[PDB]
């Protein structure tokens, strides 16, 4: 997250890390045994760890649970980033208390102008390298689809919003993929792309996780 703010440890209670060894993408936990991230987090070997905020500190409420099963959306494209979406069961359930909680999916879509909460442990700066060891976030609005489609001209689906900020300094980035977009306490968004990160005229780039929830539901009723 460039242009953000240090969250508070366990304050984001829904926001996991997915580790391969090392912090590589955010995911949302959205029951006991279930997470969405982004498809292009998609690797194998995967520890889905919980109740983060030092991701190089064991702060004592951690829960660290491998996955048994990885889901990328079955019409996933990595070249358009079109269905940008993955969700992975954790071989055992997390237990769930005031610091790991789940995220309650939309039953309505957002629209322009809703103040949202990203967060994540991704790159803090626009021109150079620096990552946190604490979970970062930023308050950012929807932006229009028109917006959205003239920052970004034959690149944004049905399946994508924009939000931000068109002038600059404030956004998610490299290492905040996968992670949330939560608007009036519902988990509306996925980061997933955007050309570089806080740069003018080009915001953030996120899955609409509205369009989604049939196929999350019916995923989870038979896995
Ligand atoms: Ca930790």
């Amino acid at each position: 997250i460039v242009g953000g703010y240090t969250c508070g440890a366990n304050t984001v209670p829904y926001q996991v890390s997915l580790n391969s060894g090392y912090h590589f993408c955010g995911g949302s936990l959205i029951n006991s045994q279930w997470v969405v991230s982004a498809a292009h987090c998609y690797k194998s070997g995967i520890q889905v760890r919980l109740g983060e905020d030092n991701i190089n500190v064991v702060e004592g409420n951690e829960q660290f649970i491998s996955a048994s099963k990885s889901i990328v959306h079955p019409s996933y494209n990595s070249n358009t980033l079109n269905n940008d979406i993955m969700l992975i069961k954790l071989k055992s359930a997390a237990s769930l208390n005031s610091r790991v909680a789940s995220i309650s999916l939309p039953t309505s879509c957002a629209s322009a102008g809703t103040q949202c909460l990203i967060s994540g442990w991704g790159n803090t700066k626009s021109s150079g390298t620096s990552y946190p060891d604490v979970l970062k976030c930023l308050k950012a609005p929807i932006l229009s689809d028109s917006s959205c489609k003239s920052a970004y001209p034959g690149q944004i689906t049905s399946n994508m919003f924009c939000a931000g900020y068109l002038e600059g300094g404030k956004d998610s980035c490299q290492g905040d993929s996968g992670g949330p977009v939560v608007c009036s306490g519902k988990l509306q968004g996925i980061v997933s792309w955007g050309s570089g990160c806080a740069q003018k005229n080009k915001p953030g780039v996120y899955t609409k996780v509205c369009n989604y929830v049939s196929w999350i539901k019916q995923t989870i009723a038979s896995n």
